[PDB]
């Protein structure tokens, strides 16, 4: 059978979880998506060979810790942890969503990549060895990406998959 892996795009509002997750899904940008659509996404993908079914949970919205909430994102089995390239308080944000991971899976082996959108840009803010040095530090991929030009995005998804099935 078809094996389905449920991944869960994370980090603060702007930082391009959106336009990422869409580029995946619809092959093209998209500069605008409305920043309160929490929503959940299939497509089946090739990855090494082996169609597979990805269900991708673009996250939004308000910061709760509700039971139900954390049953929500609970439900992921590998999480992307978004900033943005010019922006160094999403950067700096990268630690909390990382916690809240590790609390709602109760592991500290969860799948997950750290992601440095908007690489187009040419307002970095934030360092690439700094970003390194942090997957590092959690002992993950770092992946960076463009959902403007498609950089990094399959390599960024992929790579989770393949961190999950490791973990299985
Ligand atoms: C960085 C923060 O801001 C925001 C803003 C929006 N969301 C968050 C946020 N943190 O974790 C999460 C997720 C979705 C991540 C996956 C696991 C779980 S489990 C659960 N219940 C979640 C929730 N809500 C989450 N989201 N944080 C700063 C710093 C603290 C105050 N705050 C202003
Ligand atoms: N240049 C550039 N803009 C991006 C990129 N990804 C997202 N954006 C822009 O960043 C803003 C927020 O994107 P969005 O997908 O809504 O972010 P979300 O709140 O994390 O879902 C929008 O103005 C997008 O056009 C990217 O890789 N490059
Ligand atoms: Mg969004």
């Amino acid at each position: 059978g078809m094996t389905e892996y449920k991944l869960v795009v994370v980090g603060a509002g702007g930082v391009g979880k959106s336009a990422l997750t869409i580029q995946l899904i619809q092959n093209h940008f998209v500069d605008e998506y409305d920043p309160t659509i929490e929503d959940s996404y299939r497509k089946q993908v090739v990855i090494d060979g082996e169609t597979c079914l990805l269900d991708i949970l673009d996250t939004a919205g308000q910061e709760e810790y509700s039971a139900m909430r954390d049953q929500y994102m609970r439900t992921g089995e590998g999480f992307l942890c978004v900033f943005a390239i010019n922006n160094t308080k999403s950067f700096e944000d990268i630690h909390h969503y990382r916690e809240q991971i590790k609390r709602v899976k109760d592991s500290e082996d969860v799948p997950m990549v750290l992601v440095g959108n908007k690489s187009d840009l040419p307002s970095r803010t934030v360092d690439t060895k700094q970003a390194q040095d942090l997957a590092r530090s959690y002992g993950i991929p770092f992946i960076e990406t463009s959902a403007k030009t498609r950089q990094g995005v399959d390599d960024a998804f992929y790579t989770l998959v393949r961190e999950i099935r490791k973990h299985k």
